[PDB]
């Protein structure tokens, strides 16, 4: 039957018409939106490949089906590499998504009904790590706290409400506009207790891996991360930990299988070994570097326009835009800016007036337009067209001028050269 | 930095060695593991695309973000095909896997601790059924319903144990070895209860895609399934549903997303939407009717050999071997079968001497074979060998013999060619 060429395009039509204007999308709009990247050509023909028809269910060496001799090799590279990476004695390359990876961790160290000291919703906090309309809210009791009055973490709320309630675990993911955590200190508080530490670095772990940001595996329990983020991989999860027992380990490798998923995706996990080698290059180190050197640039920008930045200035490569004294929403920001091809999400500030969907702020992250091959001085023009916009915010001639220079920088910098 | 190139085997030397090693085992063994087949290169090539890189979260024309005016086409796609080709008014195609498909059912109409009236796990039954390894039997109460001697469903046994536990939701699911399912009976039984028809067709997708095999979706209330066993599909999953209420599909869409995954994955949605489009060729149905006949084929030669096959025949694509007469174990007629490069797996019979891993008997499918292009002549010489194999099981000569044999016949039969 298989002729191997049926090329994309002379079958479907109208899929493959998508197809192309999302691919002129992507090399026409700045991407802005936060820990969003693109991904390696190697990667991308590693995930289009015949691994796909293979079906190896369980771990390598110790497989149920025969002729999983060659894809157990597959899958070591990537655990071994995740390894020597990130500083860890465990890896699981198996979930195959961040939520999934999450997941395994609350089904094999918590009960159901079990009360987790988890990082508030309404303040940055992700769905996983304790929502009402997630399942980790629904299954587990979950007690929120939360940040300071500028985006750092109260270690003395945290001591709070851990007698109060006294948490199985507590959630130390890290999210939006806040600093660098003190995981440190985390294990010093979660000791006390007898709770699991929960560290989610999913949103930095590209800046952790080059040694920009501080490694939360080397005292921490269980780490989780996405393995498609600020580490520019295929769209997966990853489970690390180091200095555990081997009790606990296998606690982890069956909460992924058989805890909720069957045969992992091996053309992804294929991905997701040479995304680990490329990211221990030293001109992986050089590029996360520039990203961090990138957001700083920006908020420099914004100050002296008038516009005011939460916190003060950026710790890694987020920064939130306050636009309260602007008298200006975060919805007509948002729209505003993706007119004139910037790709922004809108975010709330905190004490916010207006509604959390209108938002009053908008969130900028810089690792999209870092691997395109945005310097400082491309960053610092780039962030003088977004102040531009939001100056004449209704002025329907500036938006288009802007689009000009937007589709000129998108031509001389393309993402695929 | 990305020069668009690179290149899977210029940079990394031994992954590509490892990936190539597989391709080579692909084209030199025959496949017989129940329900596994060969994707399209249209598939491939979708899935590994530069779709990779979109995050879309949420559903088509109603995301959280801007600039996803593309993908919300793609998707919608896959959706309108997955309708239009088993009859349904409801389509989800965000699930990753097919035990995501079935998490989704369990979060939106049961809660946590309802008695769920699923099939046997030690008689064929699924993880994602009822297991006590498994999410499914750990957070429901689980009554196992057992099949009849000879494979088929004892519908008084399952119209008892309804009144004596009263479930909320009963699974009839398809099994190994099971002829069809009266799902017209299923619908008569759960609604005296009141409870929820669940359906998982993942098994027998692409023979009810072609219409050989009976459809469950128009009298059940939800229907999952994989798009990659018999429908020849990229790996995932989807929720099918027809003649429900808009309050009820609304339960299962929250259930996916923000239930308990993501952002989905966008090019595999890609690779799910051309999948579709080749099932509705006239070409997929001639090749549907020509797995069910040389199922029935194979069969014929093993009645003829002296090998005893339980139900007498085989209903579709999947025949047991029992091997308890011939003294034989399922674990070293799977080692023989392995070194004469036949991919078969070890399967327990109904009232089994032996331990449930040693297995005294083993399952063939034959929807791999009829990809590659295998027709009743070949499939009975196939299906010949394997009794040499059978007959001389500790005589090494044959197995080389018959492995010489089976190196010919794949490279006179590629699965790309
Ligand atoms: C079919 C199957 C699944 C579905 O996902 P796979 O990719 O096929 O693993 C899950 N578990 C079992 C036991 C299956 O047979
Ligand atoms: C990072 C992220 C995830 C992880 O998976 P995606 O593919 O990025 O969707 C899940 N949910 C939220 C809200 C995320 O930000």
């Amino acid at each position: 039957m298989l002729k191997r060429e049926m090329n994309i395009a002379d079958y479907d039509a109208e899929l493959w018409q998508a197809m192309e204007q999302e691919k002129v999308r992507q090399e026409e709009h700045i991407e802005l939106i936060a820990s969003e990247n693109y991904t390696s050509p190697r990667v991308m023909q590693a995930q289009g490949s015949q691994l796909t028809n293979k079906f190896a269910e369980g771990y390598p060496g110790k497989r149920y089906y025969g002729g999983c001799e060659y894809v157990d090799i597959v899958e070591q590279l990537a655990i071994d590499r995740a390894k020597e990476l990130f500083g860890a004695d465990y890896a699981n390359v198996q979930p195959h998504s961040g939520s999934q990876a999450n997941f395994a961790v609350y089904t094999a160290l918590l009960e159901p009904g079990d009360t987790v000291l988890g990082m508030n919703l309404a303040h940055g906090g992700h769905l996983t790590h304790g929502s009402p309309v997630n399942f980790s809210g629904k299954l587990y009791n979950i007690v929120p706290y939360g940040i300071d009055a500028t985006g750092h973490i109260d270690y003395a709320d945290l001591e709070k409400q851990a007698k109060e309630h006294k948490p199985k675990m507590i959630i130390g993911g890290f999210s939006a506009y806040s600093g660098v955590v003190d995981w440190a200190k985390m294990r010093e508080i979660a000791d006390s207790i007898g709770a699991y530490l929960f560290v989610d670095m999913a949103h930095v772990a590209g800046l952790v891996a080059a040694g920009v940001y501080p490694n939360p595996v080397p005292h921490a329990h269980v780490v989780t991360t996405t393995t498609h983020k600020t580490l520019a991989g295929p769209r997966g999860g990853l489970i690390l930990a180091k200095g555990g027992s081997e009790e606990l380990y296998k606690k982890l490798n069956s909460a992924v299988f058989p805890g909720g998923q069957g045969g992992p995706l091996m053309h992804v996990i294929a991905g997701k070994a040479v995304a680990l080698k490329e990211a221990m290059e030293p001109e992986f180190k050089t590029y996360q570097q520039q990203v961090a050197k990138n957001a700083k640039a920006m908020v420099e920008v914004f100050l002296e326009r008038g516009y005011k930045v939460v916190s003060g200035g950026t710790d890694n490569h987020l920064f939130l835009v306050d636009l309260v004294d602007k008298n200006l929403t975060g919805k007509e920001a948002d729209a505003a800016l993706g007119r004139a091809n910037i790709t922004v999400n809108k975010n709330s500030v905190p004490n916010d007036p207006k509604s959390p969907f209108v938002t009053s702020g908008i969130r900028v992250g810089t690792p999209a337009i870092t691997r395109r091959g945005f310097k400082e001085a491309e960053a610092k023009e780039l962030a003088g067209w977004m102040c531009d916009v939001l100056d004449s915010i209704n002025d329907e001639a500036v938006i288009e001028r802007i689009k000009g220079k937007v589709l000129d920088i998108c031509a001389r910098y393309p993402v695929y050269a």
